[PDB]
């Protein structure tokens, strides 16, 4: 029944927030695009799902946002890969 949309609040390294309104069939790709496309990245950011607390909610950029369920209102962080 209707599509789950995730509103995030995605936290940078400067107290910055990306707030991100995702159509469930977005894809974490869209995600990493919008933020760096917001005051990031320095080259190819990665966010960190504080909810479940892990790789930006289950990682691959190239998988949708179904896939990685980013619920309907999560928090995210702004990190450098390492």
């Amino acid at each position: 029944n209707a599509e789950p949309v995730s509103k995030l609040r995605i936290r940078t390294p400067s107290g910055e927030f990306l707030e991100r309104r995702f159509l469930a069939s977005n894809k974490l790709q869209i995600v990493f695009d919008f933020v760096a496309s917001k005051g990031f990245p320095w080259d190819e950011y990665k966010l960190l799902s504080t909810f479940p607390r892990r790789d930006v909610t289950q990682l691959d950029p190239n998988k949708s946002l179904l896939e990685v369920k980013l619920f309907p209102q999560e928090t995210l962080f702004l990190e450098a890969k390492e």
